[PDB]
Protein backbone atom coordinates (compact mmCIF):
# COMPACT_ATOMS: atom_id res chain seq x y z
CA UNK A 1 0.00 0.00 0.00
CA UNK A 2 1.17 3.39 0.01
CA UNK A 3 -0.39 6.88 1.34
CA UNK A 4 -0.22 10.34 -0.19
CA UNK A 5 -1.13 13.83 1.68
CA UNK A 6 -0.66 17.33 0.72
CA UNK A 7 0.76 19.39 3.77
CA UNK A 8 0.47 22.82 4.29
CA UNK A 9 2.32 26.21 6.03
CA UNK A 10 -0.42 27.29 8.87
CA UNK A 11 0.44 30.93 8.43
CA UNK A 12 3.15 33.34 6.19
CA UNK A 13 6.14 32.25 7.92
CA UNK A 14 5.93 28.66 7.66
CA UNK A 15 6.20 28.27 11.54
CA UNK A 16 4.34 24.72 11.11
CA UNK A 17 2.51 22.36 8.72
CA UNK A 18 -0.27 20.39 8.81
CA UNK A 19 -1.53 17.61 6.90
CA UNK A 20 -4.94 16.52 6.88
CA UNK A 21 -5.87 13.26 8.91
CA UNK A 22 -8.94 11.18 9.00
CA UNK A 23 -9.66 9.02 12.23
CA UNK A 24 -12.08 6.96 12.87
CA UNK A 25 -15.79 5.80 11.59
CA UNK A 26 -17.45 7.88 10.15
CA UNK A 27 -14.28 9.49 9.11
CA UNK A 28 -13.26 12.81 11.42
CA UNK A 29 -10.43 14.89 9.35
CA UNK A 30 -8.34 16.96 11.95
CA UNK A 31 -5.43 18.44 10.53
CA UNK A 32 -2.16 17.34 12.33
CA UNK A 33 1.30 19.00 12.78
CA UNK A 34 3.46 15.75 11.63
CA UNK A 35 6.44 15.65 13.48
CA UNK A 36 9.46 13.78 13.23
CA UNK A 37 10.87 14.92 16.36
CA UNK A 38 8.25 13.22 18.31
CA UNK A 39 6.32 9.74 18.63
CA UNK A 40 2.92 10.54 19.82
CA UNK A 41 -0.45 10.79 18.05
CA UNK A 42 -2.74 13.22 19.67
CA UNK A 43 -5.79 15.15 18.78
CA UNK A 44 -8.05 18.28 20.78
CA UNK A 45 -10.83 16.21 21.31
CA UNK A 46 -14.73 16.27 22.96
CA UNK A 47 -12.44 15.21 26.19
CA UNK A 48 -9.87 18.59 26.23
CA UNK A 49 -10.85 21.03 28.99
CA UNK A 50 -13.31 23.91 27.26
CA UNK A 51 -11.38 26.82 28.62
CA UNK A 52 -8.24 25.44 26.18
CA UNK A 53 -10.30 24.85 22.66
CA UNK A 54 -9.92 27.92 21.07
CA UNK A 55 -10.80 27.21 16.80
CA UNK A 56 -9.14 23.77 16.76
CA UNK A 57 -11.33 20.72 15.27
CA UNK A 58 -11.78 18.01 17.35
CA UNK A 59 -11.68 14.38 18.04
CA UNK A 60 -14.87 12.66 19.44
CA UNK A 61 -14.38 9.49 19.84
CA UNK A 62 -18.18 8.76 21.32
CA UNK A 63 -19.09 9.53 18.21
CA UNK A 64 -16.92 7.20 16.10
CA UNK A 65 -18.24 3.39 15.50
CA UNK A 66 -14.29 2.09 15.59
CA UNK A 67 -13.12 3.84 18.86
CA UNK A 68 -12.55 1.74 21.86
CA UNK A 69 -10.92 3.03 25.00
CA UNK A 70 -7.53 1.84 25.93
CA UNK A 71 -7.91 1.01 29.51
CA UNK A 72 -5.95 2.29 32.17
CA UNK A 73 -3.91 4.01 29.42
CA UNK A 74 -2.49 7.85 29.88
CA UNK A 75 -0.25 9.81 27.75
CA UNK A 76 1.90 13.47 28.95
CA UNK A 77 4.60 15.35 26.74
CA UNK A 78 6.24 17.56 26.45
CA UNK A 79 8.48 19.48 23.94
CA UNK A 80 11.27 21.15 23.04
CA UNK A 81 9.55 24.52 22.88
CA UNK A 82 8.20 23.87 26.53
CA UNK A 83 4.45 23.08 25.48
CA UNK A 84 2.98 20.37 26.80
CA UNK A 85 -0.44 18.11 26.53
CA UNK A 86 -1.83 14.78 28.11
CA UNK A 87 -5.10 12.89 28.20
CA UNK A 88 -6.36 9.25 28.07
CA UNK A 89 -5.84 6.88 24.95
CA UNK A 90 -7.81 5.40 22.52
CA UNK A 91 -7.71 2.69 19.56
CA UNK A 92 -9.26 3.65 16.40
CA UNK A 93 -9.02 4.08 12.31
CA UNK A 94 -6.06 6.11 11.32
CA UNK A 95 -5.80 7.16 7.21
CA UNK A 96 -3.54 9.43 5.81
CA UNK A 97 -3.78 10.39 2.09
CA UNK A 98 -5.46 6.87 1.80
CA UNK A 99 -3.46 4.27 3.62
CA UNK A 100 -5.26 3.13 6.97
CA UNK A 101 -3.96 2.03 9.93
CA UNK A 102 -6.81 0.20 12.04
CA UNK A 103 -6.36 0.01 15.59
CA UNK A 104 -3.80 2.92 15.53
CA UNK A 105 -3.43 4.53 19.02
CA UNK A 106 -5.31 8.31 18.89
CA UNK A 107 -4.18 10.11 22.29
CA UNK A 108 -7.05 11.75 23.15
CA UNK A 109 -6.04 15.36 25.15
CA UNK A 110 -7.38 15.98 28.26
CA UNK A 111 -5.17 18.54 28.80
CA UNK A 112 -3.09 21.34 25.90
CA UNK A 113 -0.78 24.49 27.06
CA UNK A 114 -1.45 27.60 26.02
CA UNK A 115 1.03 27.77 22.98
CA UNK A 116 -1.59 25.17 21.67
CA UNK A 117 -4.71 26.68 22.59
CA UNK A 118 -3.48 29.77 20.84
CA UNK A 119 -2.76 27.95 17.66
CA UNK A 120 -6.21 27.45 15.94
CA UNK A 121 -4.22 26.09 13.06
CA UNK A 122 -2.87 22.70 14.69
CA UNK A 123 -5.56 19.86 15.78
CA UNK A 124 -2.98 17.96 16.88
CA UNK A 125 0.65 15.93 16.13
CA UNK A 126 1.32 12.86 14.58
CA UNK A 127 4.30 11.32 15.86
CA UNK A 128 6.99 9.78 13.04
CA UNK A 129 10.46 9.36 15.47
CA UNK A 130 10.99 5.93 16.68
CA UNK A 131 8.23 4.22 18.88
CA UNK A 132 10.24 3.88 21.74
CA UNK A 133 9.93 7.67 22.36
CA UNK A 134 5.87 7.26 23.16
CA UNK A 135 4.87 8.16 26.12
CA UNK A 136 2.02 5.80 26.48
CA UNK A 137 1.93 4.18 29.98
CA UNK A 138 2.23 1.69 31.41
CA UNK A 139 2.15 0.22 27.83
CA UNK A 140 3.50 1.76 25.28
CA UNK A 141 2.16 2.15 21.48
CA UNK A 142 3.33 2.56 18.52
CA UNK A 143 3.77 5.45 15.50
CA UNK A 144 1.48 6.03 12.57
CA UNK A 145 4.26 4.60 10.16
CA UNK A 146 5.22 1.87 12.28
CA UNK A 147 2.25 -0.02 12.27
CA UNK A 148 1.90 1.07 8.33
CA UNK A 149 5.33 -0.26 7.71
CA UNK A 150 4.71 -3.65 6.67
CA UNK A 151 1.54 -2.74 4.53
CA UNK A 152 3.94 -0.57 2.47
CA UNK A 153 5.42 -1.33 -0.75
CA UNK A 154 8.77 -0.22 0.69
CA UNK A 155 9.36 1.00 3.91
CA UNK A 156 9.91 4.02 4.03
CA UNK A 157 8.49 7.88 4.30
CA UNK A 158 9.14 11.15 2.65
CA UNK A 159 9.07 14.76 3.57
CA UNK A 160 8.47 17.44 0.55
CA UNK A 161 7.92 20.69 2.51
CA UNK A 162 7.68 23.72 0.73
CA UNK A 163 8.47 27.41 1.06
CA UNK A 164 5.27 29.75 1.22
CA UNK A 165 3.29 26.82 -0.73
CA UNK A 166 1.94 23.02 -0.17
CA UNK A 167 3.95 20.19 0.06
CA UNK A 168 3.77 16.21 -0.08
CA UNK A 169 4.00 13.20 3.01
CA UNK A 170 4.17 10.00 1.17
CA UNK A 171 4.35 6.77 2.47
CA UNK A 172 5.57 3.72 1.04
CA UNK A 173 7.14 5.06 -1.93
CA UNK A 174 9.89 7.40 -3.61
CA UNK A 175 8.32 9.83 -6.26
CA UNK A 176 11.22 10.10 -8.44
CA UNK A 177 9.74 13.46 -10.00
CA UNK A 178 9.73 15.00 -6.67
CA UNK A 179 13.75 16.14 -7.10
CA UNK A 180 16.20 16.68 -9.16
CA UNK A 181 20.03 14.54 -8.97
CA UNK A 182 20.30 11.79 -6.92
CA UNK A 183 19.60 10.89 -3.42
CA UNK A 184 22.02 10.40 -0.65
CA UNK A 185 21.53 8.64 1.95
CA UNK A 186 23.59 8.76 5.42
CA UNK A 187 23.52 6.74 8.56
CA UNK A 188 20.60 7.18 11.35
CA UNK A 189 21.05 6.83 15.19
CA UNK A 190 18.54 5.46 16.53
CA UNK A 191 19.45 5.45 20.33
CA UNK A 192 17.80 8.64 21.68
CA UNK A 193 14.27 7.41 19.27
CA UNK A 194 15.29 9.99 16.67
CA UNK A 195 16.12 10.29 13.28
CA UNK A 196 19.59 11.30 14.25
CA UNK A 197 22.76 12.06 11.49
CA UNK A 198 25.55 13.49 10.96
CA UNK A 199 26.01 16.53 8.40
CA UNK A 200 29.40 16.61 6.80
CA UNK A 201 29.60 20.12 6.82
CA UNK A 202 28.35 23.63 6.04
CA UNK A 203 29.37 26.67 3.83
CA UNK A 204 27.71 30.16 3.78
CA UNK A 205 25.93 31.92 0.97
CA UNK A 206 28.96 31.44 -1.74
CA UNK A 207 31.76 30.78 0.60
CA UNK A 208 34.03 27.67 1.49
CA UNK A 209 32.79 24.61 2.20
CA UNK A 210 33.82 23.67 6.23
CA UNK A 211 34.62 20.04 6.33
CA UNK A 212 33.22 19.19 9.97
CA UNK A 213 30.77 16.82 11.55
CA UNK A 214 27.38 18.03 12.65
CA UNK A 215 25.41 15.81 14.41
CA UNK A 216 21.50 16.76 14.87
CA UNK A 217 18.31 15.47 13.82
CA UNK A 218 15.83 15.80 11.27
CA UNK A 219 12.99 17.27 12.91
CA UNK A 220 9.92 18.35 11.14
CA UNK A 221 8.02 19.46 13.99
CA UNK A 222 10.70 22.20 14.67
CA UNK A 223 10.15 24.95 12.04
CA UNK A 224 14.19 26.92 12.48
CA UNK A 225 17.62 24.81 12.02
CA UNK A 226 19.09 25.31 15.38
CA UNK A 227 23.17 24.76 14.80
CA UNK A 228 26.32 24.87 17.05
CA UNK A 229 26.98 28.55 17.85
CA UNK A 230 30.19 28.72 15.75
CA UNK A 231 28.55 27.88 12.63
CA UNK A 232 25.64 30.48 13.65
CA UNK A 233 27.83 33.07 14.47
CA UNK A 234 29.86 32.58 11.24
CA UNK A 235 26.20 32.57 9.25
CA UNK A 236 25.10 35.99 11.16
CA UNK A 237 28.47 37.47 10.34
CA UNK A 238 28.06 37.86 6.86
CA UNK A 239 24.35 40.13 7.87
CA UNK A 240 25.39 43.46 7.94
CA UNK A 241 23.72 44.44 11.41
CA UNK A 242 22.66 40.96 12.28
CA UNK A 243 22.98 40.59 16.01
CA UNK A 244 22.45 38.30 18.86
CA UNK A 245 19.53 39.54 20.83
CA UNK A 246 18.85 38.79 24.48
CA UNK A 247 16.28 40.29 24.73
CA UNK A 248 14.39 38.61 21.36
CA UNK A 249 16.05 35.22 21.77
CA UNK A 250 18.00 34.65 19.58
CA UNK A 251 19.61 36.08 16.14
CA UNK A 252 17.85 39.50 14.36
CA UNK A 253 18.86 40.95 11.44
CA UNK A 254 17.55 44.31 9.64
CA UNK A 255 14.37 43.18 7.48
CA UNK A 256 16.06 45.29 4.65
CA UNK A 257 18.52 42.40 4.47
CA UNK A 258 18.49 40.05 1.79
CA UNK A 259 20.43 37.15 3.27
CA UNK A 260 23.13 34.87 1.68
CA UNK A 261 21.92 30.81 1.34
CA UNK A 262 23.19 28.23 3.88
CA UNK A 263 24.62 24.87 2.57
CA UNK A 264 24.64 21.64 4.71
CA UNK A 265 26.78 18.48 3.64
CA UNK A 266 24.70 15.12 3.39
CA UNK A 267 28.05 12.79 2.70
CA UNK A 268 29.43 14.57 -0.55
CA UNK A 269 26.61 15.51 -1.45
CA UNK A 270 25.19 19.47 -0.77
CA UNK A 271 21.60 20.77 0.34
CA UNK A 272 21.56 24.57 -0.69
CA UNK A 273 19.18 26.95 1.81
CA UNK A 274 18.44 29.44 -0.13
CA UNK A 275 18.52 33.00 2.13
CA UNK A 276 15.00 33.80 1.58
CA UNK A 277 14.27 30.54 3.53
CA UNK A 278 16.09 32.16 6.78
CA UNK A 279 13.72 34.95 6.89
CA UNK A 280 11.02 34.55 9.51
CA UNK A 281 9.83 38.60 9.51
CA UNK A 282 9.69 41.33 12.29
CA UNK A 283 10.39 40.13 15.80
CA UNK A 284 6.70 42.02 16.76
CA UNK A 285 4.28 43.34 14.58
CA UNK A 286 5.38 46.37 12.58
CA UNK A 287 9.50 46.00 14.13
CA UNK A 288 11.69 46.67 11.11
CA UNK A 289 14.40 44.27 13.30
CA UNK A 290 13.51 40.34 11.35
CA UNK A 291 13.91 37.18 13.04
CA UNK A 292 16.78 34.69 11.97
CA UNK A 293 15.60 31.09 10.98
CA UNK A 294 19.28 29.93 11.29
CA UNK A 295 19.58 29.81 15.64
CA UNK A 296 22.27 28.35 17.93
CA UNK A 297 21.05 24.74 19.69
CA UNK A 298 24.00 25.94 22.63
CA UNK A 299 21.14 25.82 24.53
CA UNK A 300 19.39 22.13 23.46
CA UNK A 301 22.32 19.83 23.64
CA UNK A 302 21.64 18.53 19.97
CA UNK A 303 21.36 20.10 17.01
CA UNK A 304 18.23 20.10 14.92
CA UNK A 305 17.38 20.19 10.72
CA UNK A 306 13.93 21.91 11.40
CA UNK A 307 12.24 23.08 8.19
CA UNK A 308 13.91 26.07 7.69
CA UNK A 309 16.40 22.91 6.49
CA UNK A 310 14.62 20.10 5.56
CA UNK A 311 12.27 22.25 3.14
CA UNK A 312 15.02 22.61 1.02
CA UNK A 313 15.27 19.19 0.57
CA UNK A 314 13.18 16.17 -0.58
CA UNK A 315 13.89 13.88 2.55
CA UNK A 316 13.49 9.73 2.88
CA UNK A 317 13.04 8.48 6.18
CA UNK A 318 13.72 5.06 5.56
CA UNK A 319 12.62 2.27 7.96
CA UNK A 320 14.31 -0.45 6.39
CA UNK A 321 15.76 -2.70 9.14
CA UNK A 322 18.71 -0.56 9.48
CA UNK A 323 16.74 2.99 9.02
CA UNK A 324 18.53 5.53 6.82
CA UNK A 325 18.08 9.14 6.17
CA UNK A 326 18.25 10.46 2.50
CA UNK A 327 18.34 13.77 1.10
CA UNK A 328 18.04 15.13 -2.18
CA UNK A 329 18.08 19.09 -3.65
CA UNK A 330 15.00 19.36 -5.84
C1 LIG B 1 9.54 35.47 13.94
N1 LIG B 1 8.93 35.07 15.18
C2 LIG B 1 7.50 34.80 15.21
C3 LIG B 1 9.72 35.00 16.40
C4 LIG B 1 10.04 36.24 16.95
C5 LIG B 1 10.80 36.32 18.11
C6 LIG B 1 11.23 35.16 18.73
C7 LIG B 1 10.90 33.89 18.19
C8 LIG B 1 11.38 32.74 18.87
C9 LIG B 1 11.10 31.47 18.38
C10 LIG B 1 10.35 31.34 17.22
C11 LIG B 1 9.88 32.47 16.54
N2 LIG B 1 9.11 32.21 15.35
C12 LIG B 1 9.71 32.37 14.04
C13 LIG B 1 7.74 31.76 15.47
C14 LIG B 1 10.16 33.79 17.04
CL1 LIG C 1 -4.28 1.05 3.53
CL1 LIG D 1 32.23 15.97 2.25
Amino acid sequence: STGSATTTPIDSLDDAYITPVQIGTPAQTLNLDFDTGSSDLWVFSSETTASEVDGQTIYTPSKSTTAKLLSGATWSISYGDGSSSSGDVYTDTVSVGGLTVTGQAVESAKKVSSSFTEDSTIDGLLGLAFSTLNTVSPTQQKTFFDNAKASLDSPVFTADLGYHAPGTYNFGFIDTTAYTGSITYTAVSTKQGFWEWTSTGYAVGSGTFKSTSIDGIADTGTTLLYLPATVVSAYWAQVSGAKSSSSVGGYVFPCSATLPSFTFGVGSARIVIPGDYIDFGPISTGSSSCFGGIQSSAGIGINIFGDVALKAAFVVFNGATTPTLGFASK
